[PDB]
């Protein structure tokens, strides 16, 4: 059977990896995979994640099958930090929410719903857009087309391109759309945009689907849902997948939210049923100790509070750093101006360097990025952003 | 999109704990899903596991993800537990293992990899099997073709039409076979009976794929896998997914593995890389919670101790709940003579029941079970042993 087998190629972030311990040089500076680090080059676990975990072990009395869709007050928890406690979503019971294994596990799960339920043969991934996305969908049977976005002359969103090239997306196609901190760009769109693609959706006939992997990481917790919701209050049907690898920091205990908004009740209800059916055939129920723990958390307004403070650390950690990063660039003379660096969202800094200007960063630097030259700048700390914008410099 | 679908049927064993939630009668008796009780008729989470988690709080540092394959020092623990120490495979590099959520989710990656990577067009399932075998690689995109395995009027295993009915089974086919503990049967082959399916595999040219998710339910941990292993001594290439769910008592953190064998070394991991590709595909990395208690238990002797007398113990309970249980029939004048439950190996009754004895049984008696006529053996007290044996004779 196995003779012929092709050699799949490397993931062009999960490889980064592999590549890094083969790397013996002592100096090797990791800006790949966007995993938050604190000042000393560390991802730790929070200390209300901790805290949670001690509950937990002191007042878990089962390891019993959770159900198809997961822990129920997890699900509830979810609803109220995207749609918002008194959301009429939640009020009219027009969703309904799925525990997932990670972000990705969401996409998948709703890429085989939509696949065998729906007449939905196309999704529209934005460009650029993070890799995986085209894959999850390709490997579902779905088509992806892509839709113009970024502006790599001025470092903006092009909307005028976006929208004339979402023109050629028929009614009954998927459009997925960025919550916020649009990996890898960092440029979200403004309210005031957020409003129009809304109208033109609806107008049109898109499904929308939001994926949600850094809510908080640009403005805030509510802030950064301003976008969903300015389309939940418009469209009767809707999907989105998010993730709390990032902003909980539970990147290995896969943690993440598939939810389904349809016209009402019964309908959400329906729809659901063959959710839970992808899902039993899938990995039958989700892990329960992550999801437990992000239960616990926002369920309890003091582990709640020093969560959040964690949440906004972390965010003011990268602002920082991106800062610093432009500041000390300067200082190095370094070649371009990188100033647009300071207004994107996230972890990310991308649109300043070549492929061939990150192979020879990590080649001869030992500093790893994405080949797209996008840099993790939550992996800069103050210890490395001097020798890492050596690099930067005798490469520009 | 979502106006025309329609609801999909509620799954035959998971379906049962909806009905259960909605059914107020006080002496409910749940014997449908495989888990296991203790004496109070409850699922209680392992000492051995308790303490590992223990250990897990206090020594983890990060929660960064784990790698498309997971937990390494895990995928080599659970490789010694099928091959064993000594295994020739394990030496000669030829198998490689992927952690992945429970045996479902096994179940599910070697189905889309097979799916894609292969010339494999159909799975063989014995009849009966558990339900969702034939979903999961129907939903792959795999035909399911059944072979005859059980004998109602016996209650053995029909050997002979077994082999007759294999022999439609062309090279290149996928054959499933249940390492032990058959679920719903409990009928495993014997030794002998191994070897003869292992020769004739080979000369047929079948792919062979186990499912293990009762390792140490029938005899022991190494009893239990000498099936698999006169296989491996003779094959080339072979498929095995594993759970650690019910041996673990580890349900709803989700962990299992996917282990693929190649000739060598090298074609296990070119194979192998596909394996991965379809994983980054589905969940992206697994969940390390789980995999981290039980590589922590079977990597510390101490652990491995406690764990292994509390898995004899549960089996001990199994066995002298089945005997009570044939024992209390007779003493309630039971029509029927069940001595055959004490057969069969692990955690349930198959064969006694019909589908309206076992609908009247929860209509009339609130006594839950699989509608095939399964009934969880490892839900049986002492308790509930008379109540339930009143209630299946009235039946009878
Ligand atoms: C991280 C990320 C995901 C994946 O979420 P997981 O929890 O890691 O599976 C999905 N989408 C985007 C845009 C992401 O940044
Ligand atoms: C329980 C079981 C599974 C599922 O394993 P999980 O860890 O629950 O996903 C698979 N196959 C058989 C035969 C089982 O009994
Ligand atoms: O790729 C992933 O699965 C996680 C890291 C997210 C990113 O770097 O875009
Ligand atoms: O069905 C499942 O997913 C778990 C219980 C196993 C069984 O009862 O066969």
């Amino acid at each position: 059977m196995f003779e012929n087998i092709t050699t799949a190629p490397a993931d062009p972030i999960l490889g980064l990896a592999d590549l890094l311990r083969a790397d013996e040089r002592p100096g090797k500076i990791d800006l790949g995979m966007g995993v938050y680090n604190d000042e000393t080059g560390k991802t730790p676990v929070l200390t209300s994640v901790k805290k949670a975990e001690q509950y937990l072990l002191e007042n878990e009395t089962t390891k019993n099958y959770l159900g198809i869709d997961g822990i129920p007050e997890f699900g509830r928890c979810t609803q109220e930090l995207l749609f918002g406690k008194g959301s009429a979503l939640i009020n009219d019971k027009r969703a309904r929410t799925a525990q997932t294994p990670g972000g990705t596990g969401a996409l998948r799960v709703a890429a085989d719903f939509l696949a065998k339920n729906t007449s939905v043969r196309r999704v529209w991934v934005s460009n650029p857009s993070w890799p995986n996305h085209k894959s999850v969908f390709n490997s579902a049977g779905l088509e992806v087309r892509e839709y113009a976005y970024y502006d790599a002359e001025n470092h903006t969103l092009d909307f005028d391109a976006l929208i004339n090239s979402l023109n050629e997306a028929q009614a009954g196609d998927v459009v997925l759309f960025h919550g916020c901190c649009h990996n890898p760009t960092g440029i979200d769109p403004t309210l005031e945009q957020w409003q129009t693609l809304a109208q033109l959706s609806v107008e049109k006939g898109w499904l929308p689907l939001f994926d949600f992997a850094y809510q908080g990481f640009a403005r805030g917790l509510e802030e950064d849902a301003e976008g969903l919701r300015a389309f939940a209050a418009m469209h009767k049907e809707l999907i989105v997948a998010s993730s709390y690898s990032k902003n909980f920091g539970l990147y290995n205990e896969r943690v993440g939210t598939c939810t389904l908004v349809a016209a009402d009740s019964e309908t959400v209800d329906r729809a659901f049923s063959q959710m839970k059916a992808a899902i039993r055939v899938n990995y039958s129920s989700p892990p329960a100790h992550g999801a437990s723990v992000v239960a616990t958390i926002l369920g309890n307004d003091a582990l709640r509070a020093i969560w959040e403070q964690e949440l906004t650390d972390m965010r003011q950690r990268i602002q920082r750093m991106r800062q610093l990063f432009v500041n000390t660039l300067q200082e190095k003379g370094a070649n371009r101006d990188f100033s647009f660096t300071i207004k994107q969202n996230g972890m990310f800094f991308f649109g300043g360097l070549t492929k061939e200007q990150v192979l020879r960063l990590r080649e001869e630097f030992g500093v790893y990025a994405v080949a797209s030259g996008r840099l993790n700048v939550a992996g800069m700390t103050p210890d490395n952003l001097a020798p890492l914008c050596e690099a930067i410099v005798a490469v520009l």
